[PDB]
């Protein structure tokens, strides 16, 4: 049950007056595409303290990547979901190496140990976390660790399903996607079919569908084991034949992945929000 | 449980290239609002078919209305969720005058007596036909009966809450709006809050988000009743007040709520889908 929302002044959307005129900000399946300009993020706020959200974020650090945690959780305290109740779950061959860091109030972070070694991460987020997340967070938000929060990242992006537009294909025709091309991967997309080019570093959702996604990504992986094939782009290759036969219900415009030192500064991103470390 | 969507070939969304660019086609709470151009028919087709999504119509034809049913059953049949399961509700005090109207498969149609007189449609849809909803159908539609539908009206409207843009208000500011303005009343809003005004002809959602909407406005009704109060636009009224409060997930554009005989067909209508009958 959502309650009512208290009033609120603030400018009157206009239908005669689009938010953004260059670039899409609705899928042809009617998801949002969230770019800076298209929300109130006082109405979101609103909405979804009424319901007391929780938000997960796992981040893996393995192995060197361990070094990129201080700057990674830092960051995250001045522009990931401040206001939120926020859990941060950081899986890592290395407990004593994780930095401590000073966290916000109704945030907290838990250190799961695993081992080191493709498979691991959709697997560690269905097989071994499922009860565990479903009794905790309301939302489960899974990124990579070797970036840095540098601007709002809020509850804008929360919905069912969300995946993230890879920055480096945004423009690009579905051809020149580098989705998995032979037919004999479980990740498989033709050079006629696709959306979007979704990156591997950025996706979430409910719990329940993030569940049903890693789920189904690490057994299309198995397969693909089996049948002695990896595909092109691991995991991302097949979180990118998921969102393809499973629409996602927002996706994320490159101001939530992008790479500075690679790809600058477009007039069309208003916002760097979540960037890539050097 | 939302199985794999099959192949499909069809155009690739562009992210540099919107859609429409006349039009504002998402709201600030991230909610579509639904214009010819934003959606795919064919992928929104699969997606609610694979589902087998059942939709209920509710319709109130009383006293001399329902000399408007033929009319609007048999262009129902043309032009509303055709392909898909379809369960009519005709609310009448003259269950004789309802017209023999051939149907398509998979479609039904049940007619309701009720008692003929405000309060009538809220209180019928939400006291009255609340278990009966549950248990048939998974979407409800509300509209006016003084209305003939003239072009597709499908799956691209369902979602947990929609509106319609009021026809007359579109391109208006929010203090032009004809919200009830007393403060004695409980649909009372404002001169300086209000997103849209939307039209009591046309609105639906999931059918627990609909019986949400229809106790609270007929709750509001009854409150107002006791105080000497009826509202300017009397459901309308407690309609937008609700949707101010508790946002739609959807929005629908004029082109699902049009008069041609008042309003001509403005060019930022690509398609005039259902409308007033003279
Ligand atoms: O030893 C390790 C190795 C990985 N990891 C973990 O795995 C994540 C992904 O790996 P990486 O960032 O190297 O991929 P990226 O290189 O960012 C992968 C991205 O860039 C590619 C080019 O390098 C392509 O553009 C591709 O499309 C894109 O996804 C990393 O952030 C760590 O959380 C770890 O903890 N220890
Ligand atoms: O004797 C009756 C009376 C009503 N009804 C039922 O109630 C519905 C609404 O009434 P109506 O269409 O007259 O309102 P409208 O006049 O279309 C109401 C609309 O137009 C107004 C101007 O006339 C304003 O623009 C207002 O904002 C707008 O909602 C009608 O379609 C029937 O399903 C019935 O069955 N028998
Ligand atoms: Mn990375
Ligand atoms: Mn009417």
């Amino acid at each position: 049950f959502m309650v009512s929302l208290p009033r609120m002044v603030y400018p009157q959307p206009k239908v005669l007056t689009p938010c953004r005129k260059d670039v899409l900000v609705v899928t042809p399946w009617l998801a949002p595409i969230v770019w800076e300009g298209t929300f109130n993020i006082d109405i979101l706020n609103e909405q979804f303290r009424l319901q007391n959200t929780t938000i997960g974020l796992t981040v893996f650090a393995i192995k060197k990547y361990v070094a990129f945690l201080k700057l990674f959780l830092e960051t995250a305290e001045k522009h990931f979901m401040v206001g939120h109740r926020v859990h941060y779950y950081v899986f890592t061959d290395q407990p004593a190496a994780v930095p401590r860091v000073t966290l916000g109030t109704g945030r907290q972070l838990s250190v799961l140990e695993v081992r080191a070694y493709s498979m691991r991460r959709m697997e560690m987020i269905s097989d071994f976390c499922e009860r565990r997340f479903l009794s905790e967070v309301d939302y489960l938000v899974c990124v990579d660790v070797d970036m840095e929060f540098r601007d709002h990242v809020g509850v804008e992006i929360l919905t069912p399903l969300f995946g993230t537009l890879h920055p480096s294909f945004y423009g690009s025709s579905r051809e020149a996607f580098t989705y998995e091309r032979r037919p004999q991967s479980q990740a498989y997309i033709p050079k006629d079919e696709g959306d979007f080019y979704y990156m591997g570093a950025f996706f979430g959702g409910s719990v329940q569908e993030v569940q049903r996604l890693t789920r189904a990504c690490h057994q299309a992986m198995m397969v693909d084991q089996a049948n002695g094939i990896e595909a092109v782009w691991h995991d991302e290759s097949h979180l990118n034949k998921y969102l393809l036969r499973h629409k996602p219900t927002k996706v994320l415009s490159p101001e939530y992945l992008w790479d500075q030192q690679l790809l600058g500064w477009p007039a069309v991103l208003r916002k760097l929000r979540f960037t890539a470390v050097p």
